[PDB]
């Protein structure tokens, strides 16, 4: 069990927080897409939710780990309030630890390209 300060997750810059599970139908494809965004330099923090830890681990080994930091059930965050949340959701947090967007559903090229990416750029320039 590990707890993290908000600043450790953001490092003073925007970050994506993805809440996922192996039982989630759209999460397999989403995972593969995150590997792509992660390669493009996007910092992503993962939160495995209401899932079997061992199955999540195997999932990350088989398909790869796009997460800079990976959290599981039992882990927590300090200084970051997500309110009522759960899988499948993706949050955009700015460099100051403020939630600037939340998307319920799977993260795919369209949501990223049309909805989130512009906000990400917005706060990237603001943090820099």
């Amino acid at each position: 069990m590990q707890f993290y300060q908000a600043d450790v997750l953001t490092q003073g810059k925007p970050v994506l927080l993805n809440v996922w599970a192996t039982w989630c139908p759209t999460c397999r494809a989403e995972h593969q897409y995150l590997n792509q965004l992660s390669a493009q330099g996007i910092r992503v923090v993962g939160m495995n939710y209401k899932d079997d830890r061992q199955k999540a681990i195997s999932w990350l080994k088989e398909l790869g780990n796009p997460y800079a930091l990976s959290l599981f059930d039992g882990d927590g965050m300090l200084g970051l309030d997500l309110g009522v949340y759960g899988a499948p959701e993706t949050f955009l947090i700015d460099g100051n630890g403020i939630i600037r967007y939340r998307h319920a559903g799977d993260l795919n090229p369209r949501v990223w390209e049309e909805e989130i990416k512009p906000l990400w750029e917005k706060y990237s320039k603001e943090a820099a």
